[PDB]
């Protein structure tokens, strides 16, 4: 609440750089003693907050050479690094740690910069305010000018915070999906909503909602054929010449010829209004989970099933797939997947799967 109170919660690490408030409140109310409550008194007192001005104008100016030299030195290792990499670029997680280490502990030296300058520029301004209702002299549009233009932090940190990004976001892009949310569910499998095209996720198995006949269609059908071309058609074809037709909630698998997926899932989703099309739309899903486990697999991208073509409310469909997802998974002990992708097209459809998987296993 008071001035010195407010003081003293400042970085004990730098106490003697910060402005002597106390010292400077003491040399008014001391002078005020004795001359009988003058010019002569005020040169004192300005040459008094010229010592304490440069005290603190100094130690900004060196503590913003050790911000910039920390960041040119890593700046140089990063281009080192980078113009060292040739074929294999294996082991950049560990490489990256220490320059984030590094990184991470000048943001913290720029943070602590910060709040020295604006203590400091507060302490300016209340032992002016001081010194203009104990004394009859007027400093305030003085120091108030004096300080708002070339001030105790330079504008140079924002050029600064922006080549603190680049080099960081140079160690994120040169290590490495994209996971939009994840849930982990209690039995340990990793539940995660993913925006991208189905085709081109290295999951074990992509699933492809296709009808009784194996038709190759609609967004997932034709984003899987684009990417697997020839290779991809010919394996369902000849999955649907074995297979025969896919029963309702049937799934039947193929390889992932021409695919990032190892496997592709073909599943036959009922139709919204079908006499029991939600029991099969949960059906659909165990049937694709247990096919992706009969294989082994470790991980199974799906897309919005059932609320295609096949008309199921997305909600719906959603509470229903994580239904069956969930139930699935607490029935199966000796599954092996780990991860369950969803990759999803449209913001809404991510926003109704966001908030249904956030549903599985919740606390206040």
């Amino acid at each position: 609440k008071f001035g010195e109170h407010l003081s003293k919660s400042l970085i004990r690490q730098y106490s003697y750089y910060y402005i002597s408030y106390d010292d400077l409140k003491t040399e008014l109310e001391d002078n005020l003693s004795k001359n009988n409550g003058t010019q002569e008194l005020e040169t004192d007192f300005l040459e008094s907050l010229e010592i304490e001005l440069d005290k603190v104008y100094t130690f900004c100016k060196v503590k913003h050479s050790e911000v910039f030299r920390r960041v040119k030195e890593v700046q140089e290792q990063v281009q080192h690094t980078v113009r060292l990499l040739d074929s294999n670029n294996p082991p950049t997680q560990l490489d990256f740690e220490i320059l984030e280490e590094e990184l991470s502990d000048i943001i913290a030296d720029v943070h602590d910069l910060a709040k020295f300058s604006r203590l400091n520029y507060t302490g300016f301004q209340k032992i002016i305010k001081k010194h203009d209702k104990k004394t009859g002299f007027i400093l305030k549009p003085v120091f108030q000018v004096r300080l708002d233009s070339k001030p105790f932090f330079k504008e140079n940190y924002d050029e600064l915070v922006v080549k603190i990004s680049q080099l960081y976001d140079i160690a994120r892009t040169s290590g490495a999906f994209t996971v939009l949310s994840t849930k982990s569910l209690f039995l340990g499998q990793k539940l995660q909503v993913v925006q991208a095209d189905i085709a081109s996720i290295d999951s074990d198995a992509v699933v492809h909602p296709t009808n009784t006949d194996f038709y190759i269609g609609g967004e997932v059908g034709n984003t899987l054929e684009k990417k697997g071309g020839k290779e991809f058609v010919e394996a369902v074809l000849e999955l649907r010449k074995k297979n025969g037709p896919l029963e309702v909630a049937g799934a039947a698998v193929s390889a992932g010829h021409g695919l990032p997926a190892k496997f592709v899932i073909h599943c036959n989703s009922p139709v919204w209004g079908a006499d029991k099309c939600e029991e099969l739309l949960e059906k659909t899903v165990k049937n694709c989970l247990a096919l992706a486990d009969d294989k082994k697999l470790k991980s199974i991208a799906f897309p919005s099933i059932g609320s295609g073509r096949n008309g199921f409310p997305k909600q719906t469909a959603a509470q229903l797939i994580l239904k069956a997802i969930s139930s699935y998974f607490v029935s199966t002990m000796s599954s092996s997947i780990k991860t369950v992708y969803f990759v999803l097209f449209d913001s809404e459809s991510i926003g109704i799967y966001v908030q249904e998987m956030a549903k599985l296993e919740h606390h206040h």
